[PDB]
């Protein structure tokens, strides 16, 4: 209500014109709330611990009685310890002064001595207190459930009432550090490369652009750090990793946000095979420091197993077995056509798709949409990778691995195309494929190419959306799993 606003502006003002500070630079806080929990655990009723403290805290619950004010304080980790305000310990004034300016939502500094009530309830007897910060809008009423929409529009207050907004945020957190603290102790260095670009390059999506003041002209948002990551391994990097932002100006959904996080890395002197046991042990350990379990729980209240090793398919014959007919490199696109006719799936044909984008579309029907378990896929078509390398063995398939965890592309892994003669022939056919309608499809950079033809070394590199790791590791939405996301 509006009213209440102006309720909590006249005592904020009059405190201010009192003497008092509404607003002050500093309180003399001594102790966070946690730890005086901690230090009594468990305490018989009515106990004096002579443990005077000075603590601060969210008023979240207050209620008046005539000689003794109770309010629940609660600090930002949701920890919580009760004030106590009575006529004997404060005196006649700083008791009236609290019924007459305290309001639930303040954040005020309480010095006291850390006592048990009647109930047992563990509190601080205050002998004096403070105001820390007066609150204008008032915090949500009790079990006034937030809308998904505010608790976006509205993080700040979502992480005050919600105890499940500041464990799945704190989370986040230790995902972060716990992919970098794998990868550290794994020889690779964590690097940084430039969000603005001049070409966007190393995925296939649509670019965020903008104008350059000081260089005069238009910039891209980078899609991937993929390029660049590459010249770091001409310039001599064995073991990198960026794990940043990428902007994809596309559609938003519940997998797909405009502004993301990835991890990129890229070991030199290995292949997609060994990437691939990375991914794996990277989750399995980021599972373990951040959830504390690798059968982790899920909002339905199931339980999925990510421990173990998990299952690896080749998509030629998986698609195979799964139409009952044999697909190889050599199908003709006409085939392919009529086989996902007869299948009803709708594929557009205006856009220059050929043998490789066919034979994708197929194993999603047939597979991928079949999958749950971690499960691999590996040996893609030559015409759907182009940054990847030809297999070493199998002609017409390129060493690319998908990891799908519960129908989530989560990462993938190719053994890096280092030959330039051959990596132009990609770059030109997909411009080939982007002249014939596919919007998606990479444009030659040179100046990539030129950093390929100083040579090289072979190397494998993965790719994971950290935003869906967090939806794998928690089973939350894309968005829940962003403190800030732009909506
Ligand atoms: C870095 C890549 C490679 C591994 C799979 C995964 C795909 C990626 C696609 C993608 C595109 C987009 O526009 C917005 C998004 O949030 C994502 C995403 O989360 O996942 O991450
Ligand atoms: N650039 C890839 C991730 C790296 C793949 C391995 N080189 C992507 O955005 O999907």
């Amino acid at each position: 209500l509006p009213e209440q606003f102006r309720i909590r502006q006249a005592k904020r003002a009059d405190l201010l014109a009192q003497g008092r500070q509404p607003y002050p630079v500093d309180v003399p806080r001594t102790h966070t709330l946690l730890e005086i929990r901690q230090a009594y655990p468990d305490l018989p009723v009515d106990a004096r611990t002579g443990e005077i403290v000075g603590v601060t805290g969210r008023v979240v619950f207050a209620r008046n009685s005539g000689k003794l004010c109770f309010a629940t304080l609660q600090e930002g980790d949701g920890t919580q310890l009760q004030a106590m305000i009575s006529l004997a310990e404060v005196g006649q004034e700083a008791l009236d002064n609290w019924k007459t300016y305290v309001d639930i939502g303040d954040i005020v500094f309480v010095h006291g001595e850390v006592i048990t009530s009647k109930r047992g309830e563990l509190s601080v007897l205050a002998d004096s207190w403070q105001m820390a910060a007066k609150a204008l809008r008032p915090l949500p009423v009790a079990h006034k459930e937030m809308s998904e929409e505010s608790r976006v529009r509205q993080r700040y207050v979502d992480l005050i009432v919600r105890d499940q907004a500041r464990k799945v945020a704190r989370q986040r957190i230790a995902v972060m550090r716990a992919i970098r603290s794998a990868l550290e102790r794994r020889g690779f260095l964590e690097v940084e490369t430039p969000m603005l670009q001049t070409l966007a390059g190393g995925a296939a999506a649509r670019p965020f652009v903008t104008h350059s003041n000081a260089l005069d002209t238009e910039l891209y948002l980078r899609i991937a750090p993929e390029l660049f990551l590459k010249r770091c391994l001409v310039g001599g990097f064995e073991r990198v990793f960026e794990l940043n932002r990428v902007f994809r100006n596309e559609g938003a959904d519940s997998t797909h946000s405009p502004e993301f996080v990835m991890l990129e890395t890229y070991q030199a002197y290995g292949t997609y095979d060994d990437s691939a046991v990375v991914t794996r042990e990277l989750i399995q350990e980021v599972a373990d420091e951040a959830i504390g379990t690798r059968q982790v729980p899920l909002p339905d209240g199931t339980v999925y197993d990510l421990d173990g090793e998990w299952e690896s398919i080749q998509m030629y014959p998986s698609l195979s077995e799964a139409l009952g007919e044999e697909i190889t490199p050599d199908t003709p696109a006409e085939t392919l056509w009529a086989i996902a006719d007869r299948l009803g799936l709708d594929i557009p044909r205006d856009r220059g798709y050929g043998h490789g984008k066919l034979v994708e579309e197929l194993w999603e029907h047939t597979v991928g949409a079949k999958l749950w378990a971690p499960t691999f896929v590996k040996d893609f078509p030559v015409e759907t990778t182009p940054l990847t390398r030809s297999h070493r063995s199998i002609p017409g398939v390129t060493e690319k691995w998908d990891l799908y965890v519960r129908r989530i592309e989560l990462a993938t892994g190719y053994s890096e195309l280092t030959d330039p003669i051959i990596q132009r022939e990609r770059f030109e056919a997909q411009a080939r494929a982007a002249a014939a309608g596919d919007d998606e499809a990479m444009a030659l950079d040179e100046d990539f190419l030129a950093a390929l033809e100083y040579g090289m070394p072979p190397s494998t590199g993965t790719g994971m959306g950290i935003d869906r790791l967090m939806m794998t590791l928690t089973g939350l939405s894309i968005r829940e799993t962003v403190l800030f996301p732009i909506v």
